[PDB]
């Protein structure tokens, strides 16, 4: 139940640096990607999207970040070898005690297919699952 022991694909960034760089990329995302963490560390996720990621879904993410909203989609993502691979992806915002955004989870669970119907469901219900688990344990470890 320890923010590093949650082994889930997920990244932490922070809005309030220049481009909303990784400030903490979980052993699973590093492992799903194939990146290591003085690659991607300081940087925004952006590298995993590729000639097939579909730009209007990436738009969504976009709005959302700049409404300090929750979001979630389906999309194209690539390795560092540069295999695809669809990522269910939801994004929330972490807020402080008075609605600041400190920071972003960013929770992606990995499949060969774009999901539809309960599996869709399920995919969505883990995904937000998660997203709650990772503030929880950022915020009992004062880990930022
Ligand atoms: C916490 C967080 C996690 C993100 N995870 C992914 C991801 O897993 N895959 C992806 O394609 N984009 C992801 N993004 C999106 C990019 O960082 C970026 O916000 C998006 O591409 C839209 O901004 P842009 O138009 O400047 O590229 C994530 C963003 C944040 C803030």
């Amino acid at each position: 139940t320890t923010l590093e022991r949650i082994e889930k694909n997920f990244v932490i960034t922070d809005p309030r640096l220049p481009d909303n760089p990784i400030i903490f990329a979980s052993d699973s995302f590093l492992q799903l990607t194939e990146y290591s963490r003085e690659e991607i560390l300081g940087r925004n996720c952006r590298f995993l999207q590729g000639p097939e990621t579909d730009r209007a879904t990436v738009r969504k993410i976009r709005d959302a970040i700049d409404n300090q909203t929750e979001v979630t989609v389906q999309l194209i993502n690539y390795t560092k070898s540069g295999k695809k691979f669809w990522n269910v992806f939801h994004l929330q915002p972490m807020r402080d005690y008075k609605g600041d955004v400190q920071y972003f989870i960013g929770v992606q669970l990995d499949g060969t297919e774009r999901l539809h119907g309960a599996a869709e469901r399920e995919a969505v219900c883990l995904i937000k699952k998660t997203a709650f688990q990772i503030a929880e344990a950022a915020n009992d470890e004062n880990y930022f």
